[PDB]
């Protein structure tokens, strides 16, 4: 017996199990469907970047029914660290609203200022060099970044020279230089946190942070290469969890926990544990022959991915060196991997293919003559015509409540939705992170090795085409701007200066779109029951006890921002919720 087992050793799964085993008398099992990284240089050096390296195979969407019937490879971390040991490292808070809004939706103790201690607690911030801060607009405001906690975070010692072209670009359309994109609002541009430890100029992965860092502790165990296949009962009690080898070896070990079971197996893994158990919509259940433990029809509803867009471009005039430098000339690429081996400086400390700074927008900041038409549509629009026919009322009605509290996010100038980044080479990314769509991750078998059918339904929603369109004309006004202008960038096709009208754009757009940047959220959502909740405000699943979901499946929609820092934060909060309650 252990007093808890966590089903994923990924962001929330390692954080959560760190902060337990701070105390002696608790014993925590984590088990974690892929293997320890080995510290390969694809892992831990930035612009070694090899995120395929721990990609979970065999994951495929639908036909994209909102993407021209598309289909897509999923893409999701299989590995200790999850998927902070293969993401581009781009650690960002959300904005206040978003977890004003988490806490409005039905959920006591959800807020930024409830937030924040987290977030502080969180992270060890190290500032960059004061001439790197001057000569690239570094700014932040110390008082609201953490200096004690485990996840180390600064920023490159580098940038591309081309980046301080974007950068006026950007401020010549409207996009200022933000203070802090971590004090809960981020309209404009600014450097990119990244989650590297200064003192290697390496990734700070929760592998290393939540786990090697405390790996000394005997009560903190850890399993490797084994899947969670079920939770296991005692009436309406979850008291352990049946697991197999990840490779499919055909043996199935049952092990127990005495307080609590733990599901952390990310927004494409937890859905999946939960209705295996017994824990999902009674038709899906019912139709595989799976006994009804819990009839919560939210299970594997209401999944969100923050949608991309590549824009290729080629220059007449960009400046040397830039991104693409170290992918087309070997000799700059070989001195700055001589350079960053030497003394670390240099491109090795950026992210492979992104650059140094970004910029975030409201909607009233990317459409400032046309947003109150879009929130017109939006606000016209019956909530049940973006989710398929016959679901859930419950589900509906969560669906509406999410849908009201980001119509207010599009009316709000301080909350972003959409994304624009130029990795100073042959592409622009313009991401949406406010997507009105919602897509499903349902069980197809009772095999635990085989894949759900994950269905991002991205574009489904009509809105999220006027948003998305929006954002591409921002990115254009940045190419189009004198700073950026002498670099003689045009778009490449299939875009092009001649597709100058929205029907014209979003056709091109149809087809490029990406459903995901691995961002799959939302799937056990905490909301109330009765608004098609899977998860009560203390992150507990309806209908039975001693089972929690700590990964960011409990999230009711997206961030302004990208996950991590989030799933970091929201995991420090759940590890004092449950000590609490036990009295740890
Ligand atoms: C390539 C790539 C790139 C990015 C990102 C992801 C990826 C994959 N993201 C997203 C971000 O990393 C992600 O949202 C968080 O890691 C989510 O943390 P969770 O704890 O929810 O899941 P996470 O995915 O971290 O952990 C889930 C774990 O569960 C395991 N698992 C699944 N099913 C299991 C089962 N049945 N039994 C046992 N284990 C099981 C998985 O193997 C995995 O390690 C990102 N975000 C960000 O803010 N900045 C960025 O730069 C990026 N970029
Ligand atoms: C990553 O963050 C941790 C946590 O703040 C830092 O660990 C500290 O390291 C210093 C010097 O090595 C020690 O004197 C402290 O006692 C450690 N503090 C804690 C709270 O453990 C580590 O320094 C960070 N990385 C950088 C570059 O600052
Ligand atoms: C997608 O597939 C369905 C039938 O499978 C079809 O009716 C629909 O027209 C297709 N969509 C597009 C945009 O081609
Ligand atoms: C920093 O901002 C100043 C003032 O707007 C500008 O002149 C400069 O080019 C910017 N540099 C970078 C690297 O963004
Ligand atoms: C290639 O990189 C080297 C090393 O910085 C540089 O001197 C050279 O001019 C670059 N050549 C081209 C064609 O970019
Ligand atoms: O290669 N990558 O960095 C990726 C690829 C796909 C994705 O959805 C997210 C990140
Ligand atoms: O700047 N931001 O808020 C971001 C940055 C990256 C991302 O994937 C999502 C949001
Ligand atoms: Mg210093
Ligand atoms: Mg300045
Ligand atoms: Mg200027
Ligand atoms: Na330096």
């Amino acid at each position: 017996n252990y007093t808890f087992i966590i089903a994923g050793g990924g962001i929330s799964g390692l954080t959560l199990a760190d902060r337990l085993t701070e105390d002696p008398r608790v014993t925590v099992l984590v088990i974690e469907a892929g293997p320890l990284d080995r510290g390969e240089d694809g892992i831990l050096v930035p612009g070694a970047f090899s995120p395929w390296l721990y990609f979970w195979p065999g994951l495929v969407s639908t036909p994209q029914a909102g993407l021209n019937n598309r289909t897509v490879d999923v893409i999701t971390a299989q590995v200790v660290g999850g998927g902070s040991t293969i993401n581009a490292m781009v650690y960002l808070r959300g904005d206040k609203d978003d977890y004003d809004s988490w806490g409005a939706l039905g959920n006591p103790g959800w807020s930024w200022n409830s937030m924040l201690p987290y977030f502080i607690k969180s992270e060890t911030f190290t500032p960059p060099s004061p001439e790197l801060a001057a000569a690239g607009n570094i700014t932040w405001d110390g008082s609201i970044r953490g200096r004690s906690g485990p996840v180390n975070y600064s920023y490159p010692n580098y940038f591309f020279p081309g980046s301080e072209n974007w950068w006026n670009a950007a401020n010549e359309v409207g996009l200022p230089p933000v203070k802090d994109p971590m004090a809960g609002s981020k309209q404009g541009v600014f450097w990119i946190p990244s989650a590297i430890d200064a003192r290697t100029m390496t990734r700070s992965h929760a592998r290393r942070n939540h786990y090697d860092r405390v790996s000394s502790r005997p009560n903190y165990h850890i399993l490797p290469s084994h899947l969670v296949s079920k939770i296991l009962f005692r009436g309406k009690q979850a008291i352990g969890v049946s697991y197999i080898p990840t490779s499919g070896g055909n043996t199935t070990t049952n092990v127990y926990a005495s307080k609590e079971i733990t599901l952390a197996a990310g927004g494409l893994g937890t859905p999946k544990i939960l209705q295996l158990s017994g824990i999902g919509p009674r038709k899906l259940l019912n139709e595989l022959g799976i006994p009804v433990i819990s009839d919560l029809p939210g299970v594997g509803q209401n999944l969100q991915d923050q949608p991309t867009l590549t824009i290729p471009y080629t220059f007449t005039n960009n400046v040397f060196p830039n991104t693409d430098s170290l992918t087309t000339n070997a000799t700059y690429n070989a001195e700055q991997r001589a350079l960053y081996d030497s003394s670390k400086q240099g491109a090795y400390t950026i992210v492979n293919s992104l650059s140094t700074n970004i910029g975030v927008m409201s909607l009233q900041r990317a459409a400032p003559k046309s947003y109150r038409q879009i929130i017109a549509a939006a606000r016209a629009r019956s909530a049940s015509l973006s989710l398929p026919p016959g679901t859930d009322p419950a589900v509906i009605r969560g669906y509406q409540a999410q849908r009201n509290a980001i119509l207010k996010q599009f009316e709000n100038p301080n909350v972003g939705v959409g994304t624009v980044h130029w990795g100073t080479g042959s592409s622009a990314l313009v991401y949406h992170l406010k997507p009105l769509s919602r897509g499903t991750v349902n069980i197809r078998s009772t095999n635990p090795l085989d894949a759900p059918e994950i269905d991002y339904r991205t574009g489904t929603d009509p809105i999220d085409a006027q948003v998305y369109t929006s954002l591409f004309r921002k990115n254009r006004e940045i190419f189009n701007a004198p700073s950026m202008r002498v670099l003689g960038p045009s778009e490449a096709a299939p875009f092009g200066a001649n597709l100058t009208t929205d029907e014209e754009i979003y056709a091109v757009m149809r087809e490029l779109i990406n459903p995901s940047n691995a961002h799959q959220c939302c799937t056990a959502a905490m909301m109330p029951k009765d608004m098609g909740g899977v998860v009560s405000s203390e992150q507990k699943v309806y209908g039975v006890q001693g089972l929690r979901v700590a990964d960011i499946s409990f999230w009711p929609f997206q961030l302004s921002g990208s996950p991590m820092a989030t799933a970091y934060a929201g995991a420090e909060r759940l590890a004092d919720v449950i000590k609490k309650e036990h009295r740890l």
